[PDB]
This record gives structure tokens, C-alpha cells and sequence, in this order.
């Protein structure tokens, strides 16, 4: 059972209030990342591993990561970090098939920052 | 086999002195992670990974990762870091069972800190 | 199948243009981190994961994981921090046996710093 991507900008801020669209790919052989929305499509449920490193250059600096809840058809900031130029941070988060995770951040308009996930446990029933 | 756990604060700088209590539980299914103390208790003998990102609102900081070796009965900083607002790190460490590891804080009293763990590779023998 | 190490430094920064030689051995049961080098040797094809938190006393810090392919017979910078006193990072990264990777940094002369790998997904064919 795989399902892990690694993903990249090399900038220095992207867009806010959506979700940050990653372009630099270092991995993605499920092709379980979608590179036109940023978003992370969840296809074997489990408990995941996010990591991510992000250079932000704007005021009050706001960083999200998302999760939409397929089964609950909804979605929530499951991890918030906020007036932080660099920050970085990492979570277990647990999905079903459907789910799907990105990072967001939110900033007023006035470097490698990565987001990572993997597969740790698959579900087994 | 199964052991990880990823729990959060949501605050600025908690108690110095004392192991950091995560209170935000973002994963806990195998109840490794005891919430009234903030020690992480191995019950799989292996190779564990931690990872967390503090955010510390004091001067003069100092994080540290205790493990306390069961076997050799006393307890020790496997990690430390110095002089960070925010600081961030990661490690791996082979853990025997009734092991324990958690995190601390030491500063002058005047955001997301999250604190990771799971286990990589289990002992076979 | 196991490959993993996990080594530090404790130094504030090392020496720039050349790779990073951690002396603190966290975990290296494979034996697969030189310590006299500071470059870890892939021995088990698959998917590697690699996270690192480099604190740096220099100016114009530029920190770079380098990958020396083995089939293709050269070295490049699989990931690259620009301008970052305290640099953090992680990336996913796929090895073949006789793959090499390390981290270095470049700087103008004027806390633990780690460096993490673990085989995450082994090839299967
Ligand atoms: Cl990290």
C-alpha cells in the first residue's frame, strides 16, 4: 500500500484564501497530488503524515492546512499557524477514501517551501 | 504494528520546568500518549520518529526531548535546542518497551506547537 | 527491509562548501550515514524520506540537499533554502542503490542541528 507525494514552489509568497498550487514535483508516482489545485486526494484510507516548510513574505501571516471531510461534507482547518514568516510544522491525520488535504495561507500583500505526506498505517478490516 | 500519536497546544509558551501537556489531540488511537502527564509511553519495542515545532513566548529558551531509559533506570535530554522563538526539530530513536519521551521548555516568564511521534521500524526477534 | 539514520551536530555552523559531517549519531544501525564523510549511502532502492534543522551563524546562508545520482554519473541539488538563519526542510526522495545524499551550506564566515533518513517505500519488482 503507497500513497506519499513531496511538492514544491520556489517563491517567496504565493496567492492567499486559496490553496497554495505546489508546481515543483519531487515526488509523485500515484499520482495522488493534484498539481492544477494543490490538493491531496485521499485513495486508501489510513493514518497520514504531513510535513510541511513554508516562506511566507506578507504581513500577519496566516497558515492553514485543510481537511475536507468526505464522509461529513465538510470541510476544516485541521492545523493553524499564524503570524509566522517561516513556518513550518508537521501532523498525523487520519483519512478516508475521498478526503483530501492542502495548505492555505492568508496574508496582506507586501526560498524552497515544501509539503509533504505519506502514508504511515493503512486501515485493515 | 501500530503506535503513533500527534498532539498540539494552541498556545503561546506553557509551564517551563515541567513536560510540555498537549492538550489538542490530533491523532491517539493506540493510547500511547498519556494527555494528564504529556509523556509518550512505548509499548512496541523499535525505531520511533519525532518530530515538533514550539512556538515559545519567553527569553533565554531551551527545548529539550527527554526519553527516560526504563532499562537503564534513569532519564536524559536525547535532544536540545537553545536561544529559538521558534523552534523546530526532528530525530529518531530506538525505544524499549516501558520507555518513555516527551518534550520541555525551559525560559523567563515575560499558535500551533505540535509534538509527533510513531513508530518506523519494529525489533523482530 | 531497514535504512535509516538520524545524526546531529551541536554546533552553531559547520564549515561552508563542503558536506555537512555530523558527529552526534542519534541512530545508525545499518550502517549506511559516514560519519567521516557526512554522506548517506543508499543501499535498499525505494522511496526515502529526509527532514533536517540547521541553525547557522552566517550571512547569505544558502542550505542545499544534494543527490549524486549513480546511473546518470553526477551531482545536483535536490533541494535548496536561501537566506534562512534557521533553516528547516523535508522532502521525499526516491534512491537507487549506490545513490548518495547530503546536506550542505554555503555562507560568509562571521543548538542541535539534525539531519534525518529513513526508507519509507522499498521497490518491489
Ligand atoms: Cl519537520
Amino acid at each position: 500500500y503507497r500513497s506519499a507525494f513531496s511538492v514544491g514552489l520556489e517563491t517567496y509568497v504565493t496567492i492567499p484564501n486559496m490553496p497554495i498550487r505546489f508546481t515543483k514535483i519531487f515526488y509523485n508516482q500515484q499520482n495522488h497530488y493534484d498539481g492544477s489545485t494543490g490538493k491531496f486526494h485521499c485513495n486508501i484510507p489510513g493514518l497520514y503524515y504531513f510535513a510541511y516548510h513554508i516562506t511566507v513574505y506578507m504581513k500577519d501571516v496566516k497558515v492553514s492546512l485543510f481537511k475536507k471531510d468526505k464522509a461529513m461534507l465538510f470541510t476544516y482547518a485541521a492545523y493553524q499557524e499564524n503570524n509566522v514568516d517561516q513556518a513550518s510544522g508537521s501532523v498525523l491525520l487520519h483519512l478516508e477514501v475521498g478526503d483530501q488535504v492542502w495548505l492555505q495561507v492568508y496574508g496582506e500583500g507586501e526560498n524552497d517551501s515544501t509539503f509533504t505526506g505519506f502514508l504511515l498505517y493503512h486501515d485493515t478490516n
